[PDB]
């Protein structure tokens, strides 16, 4: 089982270099708008201490250099939405997707055009961690990277990366400029918390790889859904709540086991091991597909 | 993580090809359709086709070729070995810089895997060395194709065509010759015993060295007859001399001697990794090349 990315052509051709003072991150350019992280305009003197709307009403329009491959770009206005600098530029971007801004909840999964100076140089699947984290690959110079989910034509843009933290973590806001999680775009000592796994996931996963034609993990017992929880906790798996349950139903009558007795396999899971087994060719207890994802692609 | 290619190069080159009541995937490039030969089978033809006898008798009105809405005609088809060649009345305007390239086992492409012509996702992938390619599809996805891209420059490498028992894939490479010991004809293949790429395991683990996984190294050495017996009893494929200067790179920058991480890598596969993990895989994995490493550190 393979974890799938989508075809990230649409947000390939939003993705512009930005450039202010010594600093260049990525921008997105949507309909003659180009979003940024507002750190663009620190001097990383800025970066312990920043006055965002002091350092910005100190800047003119010209201040901005913005390049979209081989053409500059003209700035003809600037304002700051929360996190997020948004730059009003001379030209629409006739590769504008359709698009929408969507907030995601932690567990929830998409993918990330990993770009460098404005240049697409990768793009995988991750998922936003319980913690508010997002574990991935982003050599310095990512800042400005977007979170995406496409669905028919359109392009749900749901994080753009901000920071790494000192875990090797990394942080990001969503499109509109809110930080996920208790992180700033400031120098702090802001830790993640501590990660769980995300127990709805695993549950799910566990079903394709039934649905792939794989039973050995099962059992003949089946848990109350307190007595599933206070035993995952020990473990730092995530609460499984009673949406998590409903979530699943589609893929329990799919496959004839039901919610609980699923979590009576994950129980058994986790106090055994695999035993020198895999499943869907991991040694681990996979937490980054979701139940669409599941339902998707098997 | 694993990287895949930006796929849009790529995406606007996917369209649908049916002919009776198969309907699979073909790739677009400047006038001509490319597209797994076995879409002009059927039902119990695909038992042992001729396919030379099967195509002198179709013409270009049992090929139904969509670019998403836009029909086009199809004015010409031929054969190379596999691949099926169909003609076409418009260029594709999205054409991009290209070359058709045969990868070795062991090397690393992107699969832009589609359905009925429009594409799915994309997922980064081995050349096993049994020459199948491990993960899944399903019905749809032949003539998804796989692909590097090194400047401007998509280098196509792969097109789906079967699955196989084990669950894995078989294909061609865009000049219609088959990766491995396959035929596109539906009677009983199997893969052979796949090995594991000893070269992406090194330079697997030198990525772990790189990001501060610093604990399954040792103060030892082996060489590489002693390592290679070892290699030979868990079903690792060689390390040669070119395997070693292609690390030289990775080598550089750790101090870790090619052959020193040869004995770490020995005492995992002898007492296994021993609870731990490294970057967050129970498994030593093997499909991220010495390049795949550096491209990304």
């Amino acid at each position: 089982f393979r974890k799938m990315a989508f075809p990230s052509g649409k947000v390939e051709g939003c993705m512009v270099q930005v450039t202010c003072g010594t600093t260049t991150l990525n921008g997105l350019w949507l309909d003659d708008v180009v979003y940024c992280p507002r750190h663009v305009i620190c001097t990383s003197e800025d970066m312990l201490n920043p006055n965002y709307e002091d350092l910005l009403i100190r800047k003119s329009n010209h201040n901005f250099l913005v390049q979209a491959g081989n053409v500059q770009l003209r700035v003809i206005g600037h304002s700051m939405q929360n996190c997020v600098l948004k730059l009003k530029v001379d030209t629409a971007n006739p590769k504008t997707p359709k698009y929408k801004f969507v907030r995601i909840q932690p567990g929830q999964t998409f993918s990330v055009l990993a770009c460098y100076n404005g240049s697409p140089s990768g793009v995988y699947q991750c998922a936003m961690r319980p913690n508010f984290t997002i574990k991935g690959s982003f050599l310095n110079g990512s800042c400005g990277s977007v979170g995406f989910n496409i669905d028919y034509d359109c392009v749900s843009f749901c994080y753009m990366h901000h920071m790494e933290l000192p875990t090797g973590v990394h942080a990001g806001t969503d499109l509109e400029g809110n930080f996920y999680g208790p992180f700033v775009d400031r120098q702090t000592a802001q830790a993640a918390g501590t990660d769980t796994t995300i127990t709805v996931n695993v549950l799910a996963w566990l079903y394709a790889a039934v649905i792939n034609g794989d039973r050995w993990f099962l059992n003949r017992f089946t848990t109350t859904l307190n007595d599933f929880n206070l035993v995952a906790m020990k473990y730092n798996y995530e609460p499984l709540t009673q949406d998590h349950v409903d979530i699943l139903g589609p893929l329990s009558a799919q496959t004839g086991i039901a919610v609980l007795d699923m979590c009576a396999s994950l129980k058994e899971l986790l106090q055994n091991g695999m035993n020198g087994r895999t499943i869907l060719g991991s040694a681990l207890l996979e937490d980054e597909f979701t139940p669409f994802d599941v339902v998707r692609q098997c």
